[PDB]
């Protein structure tokens, strides 16, 4: 289903927020570097742990 009751599952990487635009197109925006992207950032962007890695 749409799961439109709780925004918790573990979909996007840490930092990324799931929002929707005025066209009803879903988009993701990271709040670390602060980039809004209308594409899914899980393709080649696999999270390797979550340490202080530069």
């Amino acid at each position: 289903g749409s799961a439109k009751r709780k925004r918790v599952a573990g979909d996007l990487p840490y930092g990324w927020e799931q929002e929707t635009d005025e066209n009803g197109q879903v988009f993701f925006v990271d709040h670390i570097n602060k980039r809004t992207t209308y594409l899914d950032p899980r393709l080649a962007f696999t999270v390797d742990d979550n340490p202080t890695k530069p």
